[PDB]
Formats: structure tokens, C-alpha cells, sequence
């Protein structure tokens, strides 16, 4: 039912952080942030590598999770039920199904509801985010571009999505049926987030965020919390700059603090254009 | 709620017949139709003319209900809720938002849940039928070709809806989504569909049907009915002809009566192929 | 300003109003009769300017003379896009309001007349937001949807209709830093998408036109919001002009009332043909 | 299988044949008195259909009930593709063979009718191999060449001879390993090109049909080893319908004899216009 | 009939069970120790044969000679496709199984290699039904998915695994007379589709092969209702070859048992790094 939804209900306001080891991890939880995604290599170093990318062994979970007490979450391949099945198994706090490892079915995501284990999906649109959720996801993000360091992707998500529901609510309850057909999406989820004027699940901003102002401004944009990974252990001062995105987090509207913790944080992550 | 349904129900094994006016209308309450359609013009006239076609005068429909005592029923153009606004008010059977009249809105459909009477759509495939039920349609009928004479659309048609229900029946709980996404259809729809092995409602055949042996066709291949309009009147012995029809209807697997009835009904309606 | 206050003040009396085309003054009384709030003044209706290769333009002078005199409404013409001497010539025969039409035949193919510079007010057409907002930033006192003039066709009507009434909406939803790059994309001036965001509605009185034909199709123009409803073609070429005139405006005056909506499309003959293009 | 040979036993005895287009009962006694094995019931010829654009659906079965009382021959009738219902009727009419032609107006553009459900024996058209064995596949008990009916050109019906014949002598010199993808290539049923390939023929008789206006092409047709000939625009569209069906029928049986050959052509009259498309 | 159900009772002791593809003696005796029921013998491993532009043939028979008399499980080769040569020597080595293999350089292009002249049993590998079936057709006694062979990537196998099991259910479901145009559009035999029908699975066991890489991948293929797997690049790619393999046979063991699932992944170590092509 929604104890799920009431799970993922706690993490807004929150910073998740991706760790690829306990160190990273215990700096994770001294910055503050609700959890932990864990992953055998964090996205920016995913690039520039051809391997296929896989959920991560379930020992370093467990050597990681009695190391700190904040929530822990992994990733699995888009499609691969039974690399959850196995992390359900083990009792993860949540999974996500993500695009930054490699698809294991290309026509078909996790029928999702055949997991007590809540489910976050990635999304760049209205319609999309509503299909994750129609396959029972109970949290979405935005998918930015992962490990560049740019929070241009991230920001056209968060406003595409934040217009086509503006557009959805624009329109009389005749016209909602030919949009729902336009989009791809089950018309029942696309008339709740009309009766909403947001999505139906805690929605956190993703991929590209490497500054406090970056964090800050997905805050701004009406998003419940964040996830970064490359940011933080690819820049000159991980746990400072840590520290620092989950107090812009948390403060989101506040230019006192926001300048505060921007002062001398030392080199952001270099990123990557093109 | 679904009395809707519940009327249309009582349709099974029946053949509603096109009539612009009072003796066609008598010929076909003779036949056995269970309804009537009542039209400006019938679609093999409305095929060499560029005018645009409306709904009826309501004074045409009171002038044939009062003339006969079978189902009276009339279309409205695709989107015009005024029309329907006006016919439900007059108090008619049921109402077929078709594309043989002139299109009033090209994105948008009537909002039929909006309506006490209960609609009728086409459709060529089966994620236009789930779009058209989801839209409040309680009933289905095929497109084929109107007025043209020619079984070959509703056939294609017909087998289109039901191939596609066979491999939505062939997929896994998983795959449903990813299918349910290409054909555009609201998943709830598409989980009933496929928990029945048909469509949720009444279905019909229609356009092109010329003989008995169409009908009965069309019939064989699971529809729940027929509506001729050209077929009839356009051949060389209307009376005849509909009263063969509606036979075949209800016999149509008896090769016996198939014949019986097929035997010496003159010119069947010239009809239009290219 | 207070110009512009006194043309709005004058255009909102055509709030739920009929505005009929009429050629001769035996089609003018049938309007009046039929209560119309007033007449367009025509050389030809636009199911006639459809079925002709000639240049359209505003009508001779004497007929408004000759119409005006024989009718107590509301008298209006249409001149040509661009053609800003045709505008002076009626501004100085002095009539309630002019139409810059699409219907006619353009004269000028990049410039609408400079509305600003007429006591008169204007009418134009739109088929989206923009295009409005461009032509009240020209001085149109009132907008009209396009539709497909002269076909008896709903259908274009409609999508003007939902299109500006979406796009109003929407517009009233963005943020105010939003608000610029959609100013661009709709090439409309930003001081009047601050008015229609403030107003929540366009900044003029706003009519359906083109291809009405029925009292269901005026109804349902209403229904999607409009003020009002120019007909032209619909009247005149269908089979009886007096009755479908007056069950028009009645469907109009009560367009929420099935009762009556019914009761005037009861025996009122058959509608304009019309022409579905080939 | 023993339906199968039942059937095919049947087929054996129009070999040698001609089967007869016809309209009416003058016609039919034109076809039996010219030694036709059989005649093909219509609504119209062929060269009639190309003329309109009408749908073109098998015959009201009464003409079959007056034309069969009328004359001793085998009655034959077409069914469109895929109206597996017309079939029906016909099989409870009882008539000799059904043909489910391409010259009446498709009913399925997917599915051919499942001839394995009738006792009635079907011929369908090819115009190759594979089409052919798909036909059979489906349950034809004959083939015919498809031609260009009702043009009086009997060019396509010559290459739809060479091309099957061709075909199947090829398929016989493949090693058996080749037959497989052979087999994909005409997509075809392996079991029923291994049967060919056995028989060194089609496994069922086979006719030439399509344009055939003349003596010297029904020959042509039997010397390129076709088993039998249909004909119909070319008999009843020529200038003397019964002396042209009585010499196609001598050419047919004779078809190796020129005196004979050109005894049957003299003074024969004018073919069939027919038509070689602008 | 009898050599075809003779090599399918000897297929069916394959059904659960794991092959593993191997170089050396060394490699065969992990396999072993594993709990494979059979080695498949290679030249090179699929990972290998993607870094070089080789011809890539079938294994030098000495090297089945020696690794067989080191372990007591099934051994099998590889043969290039279309290289029935290649086969008749394995056939004299006596293997247990040949696997036309398109991992191999193809030595023809148009034809497959008669597999009905052996009493050894093929496996094939495929990507849809028609394929299996073309391969069954030519005398495949087992079929695999091709996957991505080499690459340790999963997602081409599930393709294929869903793409027949799909289209073995919408068989399964089509009416009897559309049978016949779907084996034209798979171009496969309809004695095999038909086959197919009345079993509601493939003719044939049928293994899921290619990118399998972990545990997780094995029991997936199997949850979509696989009858085992091949895995070649996946195990000695992998840190711990002894070690993936024994979890990869439990996995296959096990499906269906989350407990156990866990319980072979923990500290399993690094997976094959595979490659995500460019
Ligand atoms: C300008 C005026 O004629 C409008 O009515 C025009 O756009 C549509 O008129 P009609 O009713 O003739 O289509
Ligand atoms: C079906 C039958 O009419 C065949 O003869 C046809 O394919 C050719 O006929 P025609 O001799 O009229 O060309
Ligand atoms: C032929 C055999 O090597 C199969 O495993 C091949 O298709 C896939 O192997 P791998 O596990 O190396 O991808
Ligand atoms: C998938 C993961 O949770 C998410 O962080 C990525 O999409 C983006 O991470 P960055 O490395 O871009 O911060
Ligand atoms: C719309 C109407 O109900 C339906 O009959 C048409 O689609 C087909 O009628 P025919 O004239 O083809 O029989």
C-alpha cells in the first residue's frame, strides 16, 4: 500500500550520497545527508569506462551499512528483478532502478510492485515519471546528466516536468484525454497530479550537481531533496563540500547561509562538457 | 455507473440499420432490427459530397420514434458536446460520436461520462477502442470502410482488435506496461482487456457490411452485432435484403439458413473499391 | 490609455451579442428582427467570396448609408489587412466598428493598419495568443477567432478557441522569470502578457467567428468561454435565414440551457451545405 | 490424407480439360456444347470487372441453382480472399469446386480461407512456388496461374508458367541440405517442397488462367506443360463466341497438332479486343 | 521420428543444468568441481574472439581428446555455421553435442549445416521462433539465445528469451486458419509451428547463452522460464572463476530462492568487466 510513500515522505529536505566504500560513506554521514547510495564506482568515473555496470556485491553493503546508521540504498540495472530480488532479500532501505548502470531489458522496467522495498526511478518528463510510478515506483528524480558536473540536464527536467503539469492543469477536464494519449501515461495518475499540481511521490533533483548554488536552485524549483555523488568526491574537499550541499539543502532560501558555506570550499569537481 | 452497459447489453445478436426517414425506418422494424440510426444522409451518399455533415434534426427523430418502436439511436459529430447536450435532453437510446460525420474538434473527443445517455465510438485498433471507453464510451463499434460496400476494412479491423488482445494476453505481468505505453492505452483498461480476452463492453461491426454472408462474417469472428446503413438501401431490395441480414445475425453458424436467406436478394449495393 | 478605456467601456456592451453579415437591407432587418446587436456590412458573404478569384475589398460606402438608415443596431464593416485609407474613408463615414479581415483580400502582406490612430474601434482575428496580443498591441479594441470563414465548418473555430484559452491559462500558471522566453516564443509584447496574467483572461472582449452554422455551434463556442459569435455565411445560405437568425441568438443568450438549445434546433430546416474541402 | 487424396483424385479428371466462364444459362449450353469439362459461375466476366470499380463478390446462389438444371458439366463458383462465409454457403449449395480468386475484391488482406475445412475442392491462383505451395498449404486441391485476367494478354500467364516450372525443376537438382533455406527464400513449407521435389511436379493439378483469347495461347499453355486452361473474357467478348469455344477446346485436347491447330484458327473471327493497359 | 525422439531423451538430462565453455584441462576441472553437467570445448573463449580479427574454427580435436579423459561430465564442441565438414570429424571423435555456433567465423553464408546426417545432437542458437524453428527444421535437437556473446552483458539474451516465449504464446492463442500466415511472416515451417501449438513450448530444450555474467543474470534467465544456461566469458574473466562458477550452477539450481540467490552473491568478487560497445 503507501507505508512506502510514507517511507520515502522522511527524506524530504534531504541530501542522498553516492559511496563506493566506508570512508566516503562515514564522510557522508558527518555531512549530514539521510543516506547512502552505494555503488561499485560512482558516474563520473563511469564515463570514460565501456564495462558493464552492475548493482554492487551485497558484502559491501553490509560492510558499509554497521559502519554508519543513516539509510542505505544500491542500484540495480533497469529490468534486472532479480538483482533486486536479491537486495530485497538482503534489506535495503531502497532501490534504484537506474539509468547510470546498464540496462538489463530494454523494452521493460522492474514490475516494481512485487517489492516491499520502495523503488525511486529516474525521469526527464511528465510522462515518463508517471509510467515509473504506474510500475509502482514510490519516488522519483530527475536523471540530469549523471557525473558531468552540469546542472544544465538537471534544471530542463525539473522545469519540463514542472510546465507539463502547469500545461495539464491549463486544460478542462475533456481536453486531459488526448494529453494523457500525448504523453504516454495512465490517465488516472495524470489526473491525480492534476489534482495536485505536483507528482504523487517525493521527487528529488539528480545528476550534474557539483555546487552549493546548484543544490540550492533545484530546491528553488519546487524539488524535495537531492542526490549527488560525483560532486562531492571528485571536488578538491569531499567532506567540506559535503557539508556544505546538505546546509544549502536545508537552507535552500536563505542567501546569508548559502554565501556562508560557498566561501572557501576550494575546487568544484571539473565536470565535463561537450 | 453501468446500466449503461446493462442497456447495451441487450443489444447482443442484434443489427441496428441507418435510416434517414419514416419508410426506411418501417422496412427495418420489420427486418428485426433492434435499432435504428437515424442520419441526414446515409454514409454512401455522404461520399461523393465536400458538405459538411451534422447530427439530425431532432424533429426528424421524433417524427421515425413515434412511426416505430424499436431503439432509436443518432450520431454527433467527434467533439461536439452540444449536439450530444441537445439529443440527450430530446431523450435518445444512444448516441455514436462518428467519423462519417464531419469532425467538430480534431484533438478532442466528447467527454461522454458527462452524459446519462450512453455513447457508441469507432475504433481500428484496440488502443483507440480503450481510449474511446476510457473517454465514458460504453460500446464499441469497428470503422471499416463506410459506405463503400466492402467488407476488407472491418475485417482487418476486427482481427486488429483481436490479435492484439491475443498478444496482450501472451505477455507477462511485467511486460504489460511497455505495452501498454505503445498502444496509448490506460493501463486499467488494458489489465481488464486482458482479464477478459475481449473488450470491456458491447462491440459491434461496422462499415462496408453488403451481404448476409458479411454479416455473418463478422459475426464468426466474435462480434457481438452488426450496423449496416449502404448495405441495405442501396441494394436492390432493401426490405429483403435487411430482413436476410438480420437473419444471418442470428445464425450465423447455420449454413442451412446462411444459404436459405442468401438465395435470390437481387443486386447487392454496387459498392466502391479503389 | 483613457482612449483605450472608452473603445473597452463600448466593446463590452457586445458581450453576449450576435453579429450577423448582411449584402442588402432585407438581410439587415432580418438580423434586427432576429435580435441581433449588430450587422457587418458586406459586398459578399464569405460562402460567396470562397467560390470567386476576385480582389475583396471594404463595401461601397452608400450601402452602410442605405443599411444604417432602415436598422437601429449596431452598424460595422470590414476592410482590408493593411489597408489603413479604407479604415480613414469609414472612420470619417463614422460606423460603430471596423473588422481588419483575413476575409478579405490583403493589402499589405506585412503591416495590420496602426489601430492606435482611429476613434473607432477595431476587430481583429486570432488563432493563438500571440497573434492576439500582437493585434491589440496594434490598437484592436476586440478579438475574434479566424475559424474557416465561409465553409460552415466548426472545426478550426474550436482550435482557436482551446488554443488562446490553454495558452491563457498556462501563461497565468509560469513564473514571473519564466514569463520572458515565452514572450519570445509567442512573439508577443511583454507588457501585454503581464496584462493577461493579471487579468486572467484576454485584455479585450474576445468573439467566436467562422464556420458556425448551427445553434449547437454557437452554444458550444460559448461553452468554451467566449463573449460572442460573428456568423456570417451560416444565416443566409441556410434553408430559412429569419429562424436560424433568431435560434442562433437565443443560443447564444441561453447557451448553458439544453431545454431551449433543443427547442431551437426543433424543424429549423437544413443548415448552410457547407464545404469540407475536397 | 485420405480427404486430401479424395480430393485429388477428383482433380485428375479435369485434366486434359477447359473450364468456362459464364454469366447465364446461354452461356453455360455455349460452354457443354463446346466441350468444356466445366464452367465457372459469375456475376460478371472478368474483362467486365476491369470496366468498374464495383465490389465484385461471389455469385447469388439462385444463378448457380438455374444455370446447374440447365446443363450436365461440373458447376464451379468464386469466392473473395478470405470469405470463409461465402465458402460456406457454396459448400451447403454443393457445387463442384470453388475458386478463391483475386479477380473478385479481397475479403481478408491477411488470411486466405482454411480450405481444409470443406469437403468442396478449392483452386487458388500463383504466380510462383512458393505461393503456390502456400495455397496448397492452406488446403487448395488445384492451382491455377493468376495471367492478367480479363486483358486477352496472355504475357503474364506465360511467366507465371515458366517461373513455377522453373522453379520446381531447380528445387529437384538442390542438394538436400540447399532445401532448407531454399525453403525460407519462397517461404514455403519445407514438407511440401520435399513432396514436390519427390514428385518432380506440383503435388496438385495445375491450370493456365488469364488472357487466354486464342487457340494458339491455350496451346502455348499445354505445351509448356500446363495440365489445363480456364478461360473467360476471351470466349464471350470475341466475335463468334461458340466457334471460339469449340476450337480453345480442340487446341486444348490437340495441343501438339498443328494441322489441327491450324485447322481451328481458320476463319475463326476477330479475338477478343482485350486491353494492353495506356 | 525415432533417431529425432532418441536425441531429445538424451537432451532432457541437460534441463537444470549449466555448460560451461573451456580452453584447457584446467578450466574443464573448475567446470567440474563446479557442478556443470558440460564443458563446452574452445580455442578461444567468446571475449577473446571479440579482441581479434582471427578466423575462428573449431577446436583441434587433441584438445577434446585430453581434457576428456581428465573429467566424467558432457563434453561439447563448437562448429563453424554451414561447416558440415568440421562436424563429420567431431561426429567420428564421438562428442556428446556439437553447438553450430555463430561465435565462430560462418563458413557459409546461405546454408546451415544438415543436421539430420548425425546421430551427434546440435545446438543451435537463435533470436526469435521462426529462427529456432528453421534451426529445429535442419535438425537442431536443442536451441540457445544468442545473446551478446562475449561482451558480459545481459540484455540481448533477455530479448531473445522474451521475444520466442512472446511469440510461442500469441501462437499458441492465433485461430487455426491464421496459423498459416504467421508461419509466412516467420517464415518457419507449419509443421513445426503447428508442433509448437499442441506443446505450448518449443520442440526442443532451450538454453538462455550469452552476457551472463553474475548469479543474478543465471536466475533471471531462468525466472523467464529458461531450461538452462551457457556461460563462457563470465566465469574466467571473472577474479574468482572457481567460485562464480559453483554460485552460477547454485543460481541455476535455485532460481526460484532469494535466500540461496543472496546467499552465492555475498563477497562473489568482481564480475567480468565486460564491454558496453563504444
Ligand atoms: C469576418 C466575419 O465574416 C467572420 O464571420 C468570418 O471570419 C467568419 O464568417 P462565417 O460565419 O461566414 O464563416
Ligand atoms: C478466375 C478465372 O476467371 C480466371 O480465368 C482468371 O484468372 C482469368 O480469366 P480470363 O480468361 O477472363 O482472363
Ligand atoms: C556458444 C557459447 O559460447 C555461448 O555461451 C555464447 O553464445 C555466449 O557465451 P558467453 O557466456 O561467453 O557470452
Ligand atoms: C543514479 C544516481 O543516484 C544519481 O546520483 C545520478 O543520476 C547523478 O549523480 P551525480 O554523480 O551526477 O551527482
Ligand atoms: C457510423 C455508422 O453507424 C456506420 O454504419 C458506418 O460506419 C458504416 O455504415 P455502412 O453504410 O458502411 O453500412
Amino acid at each position: 500500500i503507501l507505508l512506502k510513500h510514507g517511507w520515502c515522505e522522511m527524506l524530504k529536505g534531504g541530501v542522498i550520497m553516492d559511496v563506493k566504500n566506508v570512508e566516503q560513506a562515514k564522510i557522508a554521514e558527518k555531512a549530514g545527508a539521510i543516506g547512502v547510495m552505494i555503488l561499485e564506482n560512482i558516474p563520473s568515473e563511469l564515463r570514460n569506462t565501456d564495462g558493464v555496470a552492475r548493482s554492487v556485491d551485497p558484502l559491501k553493503i553490509e560492510e558499509i551499512r554497521k559502519c554508519i546508521s543513516i539509510n542505505v540504498l544500491a542500484k540495480v540495472r533497469i529490468g534486472h528483478f532479480v538483482e533486486a530480488q536479491i537486495l530485497e532479500e538482503l534489506k535495503v532501505d531502497m532501490l534504484d532502478e537506474s539509468e547510470v548502470l546498464t540496462m538489463a531489458d530494454e523494452y521493460n522496467h522492474i514490475n516494481k510492485h512485487k517489492f516491499k522495498t520502495p523503488f525511486v526511478c529516474g525521469c526527464t518528463n511528465l510522462g515518463e515519471a508517471l509510467r515509473r510510478i504506474s510500475e509502482g515506483a514510490s519516488m522519483i528524480r530527475t536523471k540530469g546528466e549523471a557525473g558531468t558536473g552540469n546542472i544544465i540536464e538537471a534544471i530542463k527536467h525539473i522545469r519540463t516536468v514542472n510546465n507539463e503539469i502547469k500545461y495539464l492543469c491549463s486544460l478542462d477536464e475533456s481536453e486531459v484525454y488526448n494529453f494523457a494519449k500525448k504523453l504516454r501515461a495512465p490517465i488516472d495518475l495524470i489526473l491525480l497530479t492534476r489534482k495536485l499540481k505536483r507528482l504523487p511521490v517525493v521527487n528529488f533533483a539528480a545528476g550534474g550537481i557539483a555546487t552549493p548554488a546548484d543544490a540550492a536552485m533545484c530546491m528553488q524549483l519546487g524539488m524535495d531533496g537531492v542526490f549527488v555523488g560525483s560532486g562531492i568526491f571528485e571536488s578538491e574537499n569531499p567532506q567540506k563540500m559535503a557539508s556544505s550541499i546538505v546546509m544549502a539543502v536545508s537552507n535552500f532560501n536563505n542567501p546569508k547561509i548559502l554565501l556562508n558555506v560557498s566561501l572557501g570550499l576550494g575546487k568544484a569537481m571539473h565536470g565535463n562538457t561537450k
